[PDB]
């Protein structure tokens, strides 16, 4: 859907900066500083459950640019399984917030934001 | 969810930059340029209508910047009313969609452009 290479690269960061919001204003909730309220997270989470899929479709062949390293593509294999975990976490987080629990949302939003973290650590420039 | 309110700002230009890439991707399909599939049209939709929700949030008190005009501010239930129009075409847009029909679906996305337009033109700054 991009008609140059950097639609891409601005399509993605912005998918990014939502995500990222979308997931980190639940900090205070999870940290027990801000309320738990169960059907707010609930919608949270499944606004951040469409977020979450839409960088990878900006990773197309011919689109290298921003922060992202060149092994995305040279390994596309490996990249998929650390974007499949990602989602996989994403998974467990909606079962979490669909519950109700707020013990069970901690323990999902730090397996997310693990998985966050270990795809930085290998797909994404210093 | 924003620390400063140029956090605010970056969300809902990304928020922006999202749900243009979602509506302006079906302008082919709905000119006939490129094949009409209404699982795939309805699939974009259903994630722009969740896109086409967000921005609205992040025009909160004390937010002002961007290309924001203040009187997004000073006349809060005037914007509303553009924002309500958007969202209730974007209803119609959803059941054009759902019912498979490109004649219904042209001009459903013909009906969003306007309400776009209407909003820019009270709201945007040049
Ligand atoms: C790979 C499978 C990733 C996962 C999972 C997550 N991120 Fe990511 N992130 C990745 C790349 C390759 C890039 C660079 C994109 C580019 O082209 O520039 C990023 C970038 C970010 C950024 C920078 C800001 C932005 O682009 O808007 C942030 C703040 C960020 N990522 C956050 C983030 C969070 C919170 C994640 C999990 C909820 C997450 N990322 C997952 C690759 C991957
Ligand atoms: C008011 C109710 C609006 C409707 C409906 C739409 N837009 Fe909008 N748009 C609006 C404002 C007030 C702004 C400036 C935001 C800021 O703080 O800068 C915008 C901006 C844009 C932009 C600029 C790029 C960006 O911010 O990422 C674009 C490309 C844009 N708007 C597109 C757009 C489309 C395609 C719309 C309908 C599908 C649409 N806007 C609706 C206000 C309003």
């Amino acid at each position: 859907q991009f008609a140059k290479p950097e639609d891409a690269v601005k399509y993605r960061q912005s998918a990014i900066t939502l995500m990222a919001s979308h997931f980190g204003r639940m900090t205070p909730v999870v940290k027990g500083q801000a309320p738990y309220d169960a059907a707010q997270i609930k919608a949270n989470v499944e606004v951040l459950k469409t977020l979450s899929a839409l960088p990878w479709a900006a990773f197309g062949p011919g689109t290298e640019g921003g922060d992202a390293r060149p092994e995305i593509w040279s390994d596309a294999a490996s990249f998929k399984q650390k974007q499949q975990a990602f989602q996989d976490n994403i998974v467990k987080l909606s079962a979490a917030a669909d519950a109700g629990d707020l013990d069970k949302l901690r323990a999902a939003f730090g397996d997310v934001g693990a998985s966050c973290k270990a795809c930085h650590d290998a797909y994404r420039k210093k």
